[PDB]
């Protein structure tokens, strides 16, 4: 499982068979001159890793350092509170900070509200999903939502990858996430690898060999002046899968921390520059 | 896109690549001797049709005329209540029904909650999107949602095809559901079938030409002793797809009526006996 294969067919499959909106307005606009910029979408795209090697490109580097950062920012810390990522040294979100320095009930916020049920406990999300892995690993109700109808509203912005479903089978775990939207050139190649390492973190504390990563894009869609830098980066040349050593001590999810990550022999091409439209 | 070949399909895998559950025990139990009945599932599994036919099975009779009504229930009438599913000549529900008679804050409750605003207006999932289909094709938030977290443990049960992603792309309405677990045998053709209906609703009284039609299902699984029927409805012979009739007079989504349907020349197979498991 190479990662680049994938993304690549998925990216040149775009370019052939694509449908552009550019007979729709709104959103959308660059930095460079400030006006519309539309895409080339499909649907239905489908990505599954059996975490062979690990899901990351090789023909650019990536924030991997930072992916893992953000994704403790959500799940494991449960924070909607920006200044929290600040102290880990990140400011991708600044962008979107409230009033308040938050993104409102989103993210962390949604994986923290103590909802359910469990033996006469309140308890959050991710935490009941823990505890149902080892007690009850037969369930076909193994759900993470982020896409609450009853809080969009009060939302600094709405996810891309909304939802999980974990599968419990013969000693393994297995892995499906799907995003309602995705920017195949920035965030997607950022958000396989981020929740690839969720699903390592969570078979370590509950001793599940690892599954398949089936990874699924609803809207797969690239920026029109993207096209020129993606077709550069679909001719370079590919490397072998960095190993990842995880800290082997960790017995609980709530004790790691950035330096039990590492990423051995992260080799990759130069770089390539890509602009920024909102 | 007889949904047979593919169906079928499905079918022969679960047999030959199907993971068990024996080693698994809790929740499914027969009622002719009414203990342990587990399944053979298979993860992550789509279907696709171009709308050239209507999906529908032809090697057993899919009782259509029931699928509707169901569906009727939920999204036009937006009901949690079973009462006003038992007027419409339907008791296939009576099993769930609470002290008060309703399911519960699930399914068509759901839909019916006015969590959404539009134009300073409090609006239920289903009316905003009719809204912002001809009002914002473009959008990428089109998304029906049923799976609650915030009421999961308010529902007396948990939806099987719990959410939707309309798209709008060239005069096209296009859907995608999914659903997290499903029983291929009972249930499938059933679902399948009943959301082809709800499509083809909406894609009129908006105004758009029939898009592709996407279905998946997580845990995708089969009981063992269905196995043996299921063997043969494989080898029985297939038929033409029925032309389904739709009143053109109909414009808005609330004024349809089960006379407003009709299955034109629905030429089928015998009959097939899956014994029930809860």
């Amino acid at each position: 499982t190479q990662f680049d294969k994938q993304y690549n067919s998925i990216i040149k499959d775009i370019i052939n068979n694509g449908i552009s909106d550019e007979e729709f307005d709104v959103r959308t606009k660059w930095d460079s001159d400030g006006t519309p910029a539309h895409t080339l979408s499909v649907i239905s795209k489908q990505m599954r890793f059996d975490n062979s090697e690990v899901p990351i490109l090789t023909t650019k580097k990536v924030a991997w350092k930072t992916a893992i950062k953000e994704l403790l920012w959500i799940w494991q810390l449960k924070s909607n509170d920006v200044n929290d990522l600040n102290m880990m040294g990140v400011h991708i979100w600044d962008q979107w900070k409230q009033e308040d320095g938050t993104i409102g009930h989103a993210y962390g916020f949604q994986l923290g509200k103590k909802n359910r049920s469990l033996n006469g406990e309140k308890v959050d999300q991710v935490d009941y999903l823990l505890h149902q892995l080892k007690n009850n690993p037969s369930s076909r109700r193994h759900i993470t939502m982020l896409w609450n109808p009853d809080e969009l509203d009060a939302m600094a912005l709405t996810p891309c990858v909304y939802e999980t479903q974990w599968y419990v089978k013969h000693g393994k775990l297995h892995l499906e996430v799907r995003a309602r939207s995705n920017d195949m050139a920035l965030g997607n190649p950022f958000n396989v690898f981020q929740y690839n390492v969720l699903q390592r973190m969570i078979a370590q504390v509950t001793g599940y060999e690892l599954g398949e990563y089936i990874f699924n894009i609803g809207d797969c869609h690239v920026y029109t002046r993207h096209i020129d830098n993606l077709k550069i980066q679909m001719e370079r040349e590919q490397f072998e899968a960095p190993e990842l050593w995880i800290n082997p001590e960790v017995k609980d999810f709530y004790d790691f921390t950035i330096d039990d990550f590492k990423l051995i022999n992260y080799k990759h091409g130069d770089k390539l520059l890509f602009e920024v439209a909102v």
